[PDB]
């Protein structure tokens, strides 16, 4: 029986997975449906890594007697051209990010060292996903948008 | 976008590599021109370990926006015989860690969690090669240093 | 070993420990800016700089010198991918004349294994500086974005 | 032995491999030079091509009792950059293309059936590399100078 | 950049392989054709030494900002027998030897020590060029005529 | 061939000839006494010199030259490792030496594939002096006794 | 401890191998140098088979507890023409034969019955060498002087 607000925190995380999951998931298919393709693998390798933090969350819930929250579904952000596509998957990472923090500040303050080493496994992985996104949109600087969609085309 | 003072403790940290790196190339180097050239290969080892050390920290560094420091070089702690080559890179191995532990005390405070962790891996590496350190010293008062350096010639 | 020779090994010396460290953090920062062809290609080169200094060590140490690794000359850093090439240039052409007047010096006290050493690495210096005015070249004749392009997937 | 005009027109076509050797060997090796690998290896490969239509040609030569003229070197025609580079090369293909023309209808007129065969081998090669050459300078006009050769960089 | 008379003197260096290519690969087909094998084969060797060592120099004349210079053929020396073959080859050789000479000690005058480096190994291949060519001249004289040329009948 | 430049090479020849037999002697004496690792070091040293005298005799006579194989110069040996390996390194350095006015001989008139061969031979003769010294500072360093106790078995 | 008069034989055995491996060594190098190559390779392997009788005879020589003098060279008899070489070395195989049967009488009258055989053996191997000598000087007489090298230039 874990604490109740760690497991609360744990459920925010989970919440925040499950819109990067649906988000990834329709922009790696968008990509893929213009005939980006290496776009579109890349972003759906990213919701496939979603998919996997949400599966440790939810274990861990359970684990720790909590209930899962798998129905709550918050905003998704959608772009409709590859650039604003970029800034939403970013905007929604930071903001996992800020959440990832203050759960990790939560976890330590009642001992639970064992959350927060998950929670800080998560967090350099969304970290990693931030590093790409920046990347990307530095790249669509130097080399011209073009350039960047037609670098992206073929796998 | 990082915080000031942290990319300031990583370059200090990266400072403390970039002089272990030389260190402790230059002593391989003296011991395999002595001929003692299983000291020259471990030593070598320990040089190529703190090269990615460095490696990982300007990593980071860049990460977070900041400018890797390669430019200032403190003192190298050159030692003239294997006993004091080996107690000079006691000595710098002891500095590191001091350096290594404040720095971490700062991620912890400004929730840079991932930079901590990185801390810790290298943390942990440092505390190996002090241990391999003392052991030796160790050895050289209980074999005698003739019969080190002789089990220490041969690969 | 004469005097002036080992001071001549220490100068080239001198000069790989800068190239060293300004070709590692050119690579990585081409690296972070997602220039990974470009990023790995200048790690390689950061690379046979190191081995430059590792047997003009073992070679300063053989002729009874004491190898200075203390010294670390100023390091041209870039902004830019142009400006990060012309600097990696602008190294290697200096470098590339220290060593001919070091290899000069070797040849005038018959320290002809020092000699060969040093040619060996010029070799290597004038396949950098090929490669790196080859870049140059390749930007104004494909344009800079083209480039950039072309070097951003390994 | 075979007929003096026959020997006469293989010389020649010889004459023509020997300019066409050098002229590609150099322009492969510009190429090359400015960091365009991939047109300096099809270049490279051309040359080739020109070095077996000789060998080719100097041993029918001999087998007809003539004397091969490899001492006069005619014009080389040599570009200063990629595009005249190519109109060069395609300026002495229909040189070549025309004297083959010529060389075949005498062999056939003497009865020459082997000199004509190897000839209309050379002849297919030749019309090869116009194809090639056309279908270069076609791209270039299609896909922007510099497009063509960012796309011939790397090999 | 390099030094205008260096470049000067690759070119006459290249001028030299370029004539050597040419004889030799004239008498390889010739003794091909004469049914002497054995001789025509290594001709056709020592021809692909040359047309290697021309790649070198082209390479390092366009490195320094040369005109590489395939125009110019000099005379060929074009024996009628055997023994007068290997003494045309052995002359021509001795004339490029002493020419490569000329080069190198200008290449240590000016400190083009890479170019020196170079013209040294084209050097020592040369020399082995002659070494071969004399020794066969001696064999007709130690086994005779008739002898040497039943020996180099088959590969 | 130049016929100072012959009798230059004639000479490095005689210094090999004389290294070969030091060297092999210096070796079964310490397989004799059952310190086979020096013995078996101290053979391959030998053959080194077996395959640098081969190379000069070839060169010798590519330039026409008559090798001398018949005059053998003053072998010296030694009575104990420590001096074995003393009398190698007096060899090496009276070796370089002479290499060192060969080789500037052969510059001096053009001889260029010549001084290839010689400069060879130098870098390798270095490499012995390299050796050569290191076993003597390891000696100082770990004491005679635990020296060869190291050097006993292969 | 050896008989001293042993010792002194086994010193000259070793005194005639060390003539034997030098003048075969160089006759080796002259029939190579004349692209004599088949006679050079089986000159050398002579050279090499009396280096060998040497190694034996410096270990033998140590055991018994005698200083092995390799400081005494012998006249070598160097020929200058392939029939004079391999005289001269059937002179010095009947010479080196001619002591060993001497040493072989000393070492059965003191009863050094390892010795003997270390000198059977090198005897046996001596009179293969005469017999390779006697016989290739036979044919020669046979085949012809310029057959008989002929049939030796390639390997
Ligand atoms: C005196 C300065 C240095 C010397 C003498 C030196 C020497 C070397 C050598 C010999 C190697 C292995 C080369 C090989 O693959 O054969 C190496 C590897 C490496 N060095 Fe350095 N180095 C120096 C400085 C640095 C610095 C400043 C960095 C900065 C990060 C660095 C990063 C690396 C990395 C990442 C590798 C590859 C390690 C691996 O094997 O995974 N080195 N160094
Ligand atoms: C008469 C003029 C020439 C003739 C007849 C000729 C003939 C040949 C032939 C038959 C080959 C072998 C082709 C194969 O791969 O089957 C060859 C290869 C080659 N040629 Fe030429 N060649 C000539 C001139 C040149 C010139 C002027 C150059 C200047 C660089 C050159 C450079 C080369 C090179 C680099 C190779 C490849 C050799 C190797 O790597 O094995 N050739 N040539
Ligand atoms: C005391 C005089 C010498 C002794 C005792 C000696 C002994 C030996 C031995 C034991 C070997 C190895 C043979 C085997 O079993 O394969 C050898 C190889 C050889 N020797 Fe000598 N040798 C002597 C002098 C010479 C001389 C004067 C030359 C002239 C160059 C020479 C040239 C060679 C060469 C070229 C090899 C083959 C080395 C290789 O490539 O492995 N040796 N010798
Ligand atoms: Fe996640
Ligand atoms: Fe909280
Ligand atoms: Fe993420
Ligand atoms: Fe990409
Ligand atoms: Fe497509
Ligand atoms: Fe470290
Ligand atoms: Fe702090
Ligand atoms: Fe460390
Ligand atoms: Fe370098
Ligand atoms: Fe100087
Ligand atoms: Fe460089
Ligand atoms: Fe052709
Ligand atoms: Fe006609
Ligand atoms: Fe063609
Ligand atoms: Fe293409
Ligand atoms: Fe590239
Ligand atoms: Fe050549
Ligand atoms: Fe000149
Ligand atoms: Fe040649
Ligand atoms: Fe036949
Ligand atoms: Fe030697
Ligand atoms: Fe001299
Ligand atoms: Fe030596
Ligand atoms: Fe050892
Ligand atoms: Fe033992
Ligand atoms: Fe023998
Ligand atoms: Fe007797
Ligand atoms: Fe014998
Ligand atoms: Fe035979
Ligand atoms: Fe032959
Ligand atoms: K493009």
């Amino acid at each position: 029986k874990g604490d109740k607000k760690v497991i609360q925190h744990l459920n925010k995380i989970l919440g925040n997975e499950l819109i990067a999951i649906n988000q990834y998931f329709l922009h790696s298919r968008m990509w893929n449906d213009w005939g980006l393709k290496r776009l579109g693998a890349h972003e759906y390798h990213e919701s496939i890594d979603e998919m996997k933090h949400a599966d440790k969350l939810i274990e861990r819930i359970l684990f720790l007697e909590g209930l899962p929250n798998l129905q709550d579904l918050g905003k998704l952000l959608i772009g409709e051209n590859t650039q604003e596509m970029l800034q939403c998957d970013l905007n929604l990472e930071l903001k996992a990010t800020k959440d990832l923090r203050e759960a990790i500040v939560h976890c330590e303050q009642v001992h639970d060292y064992v959350s927060r080493d998950l929670l800080k496994d998560i967090l350099e992985s969304e970290e990693e996903h931030i590093d790409y996104l920046e990347t990307q949109l530095g790249l669509i600087q130097k080399v011209g948008l073009e350039n960047y969609l037609q670098s992206h085309m073929h796998e």
